[PDB]
């Protein structure tokens, strides 16, 4: 358990992107073993910094995984600057996947981004109402957008698939019920229905 730690704290100080993920990957196991320990705050501590490093790399698939291990940190500590960073991190590898025209990687970017904005969103106390219809409008333009592109059924359904299964994710880690969960679920399902 402390030598997981130790070696993350190691491997955190690497800017090379394979040691930061496995930093990642050393700490959030410490944090899923003792979920509320003294060492589940030191490896969320861990994570955060390594997170800061991946988020810097050029390589898209680097900065998704930063923006995925912000998005843990915000939605398990309810940290507003965690979810801000997130979307920061998501933000930048959509626009380096764009620059490729690799939609099916610009999707995982989208999806960490909207999760992050919808935690976002609850943290500052926006309606279920409000937040149902960000995601609707959110989904239905991306949906238009990728069939005029010519983007596959398959790469539109899964870029769909992982916007809703993010933010259901990230709503959970925050301790939302699963009675509101799918009451916002059924409320963008209704509104993208209408759109589509
Ligand atoms: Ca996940």
């Amino acid at each position: 358990l402390k030598e997981l730690l130790k070696r993350a704290e190691e491997l955190a100080k690497s800017p090379d992107p394979e040691d930061l993920k496995e930093a990642v990957r050393l700490a959030e196991e410490v944090v899923r073993e003792r979920p509320g320990s003294e060492a589940a705050k030191k490896a969320l501590e861990i994570i955060q910094e390594a997170a800061e490093l991946l988020k810097k790399s050029p390589d898209p698939e680097a900065i998704i995984a930063a923006a995925r291990a912000l998005l843990k940190i915000a939605a398990t500590t309810g940290d507003n600057e965690a979810a801000k960073q997130a979307i920061e991190a998501a933000s930048k590898a959509a626009q380096l996947a764009e620059q490729r025209g690799d939609d099916e990687l610009v999707c995982e970017a989208l999806a960490l981004l909207i999760a992050a904005q919808v935690l976002l969103l609850k943290q500052q106390g926006t309606s279920d109402e409000e937040v149902a219809e960000h995601v609707a409008r959110t989904i239905s333009q991306l949906v238009q957008r990728l069939k005029r592109k010519g983007a596959s059924y398959e790469v539109i359904k899964e870029c769909v698939q992982r916007i809703v299964e993010e933010i259901v994710e990230a709503l959970k880690r925050s301790g939302t019920s699963e009675d509101e969960i799918n009451e916002i679920v059924r409320r963008v399902k209704s509104e993208v229905e209408r759109t589509l």
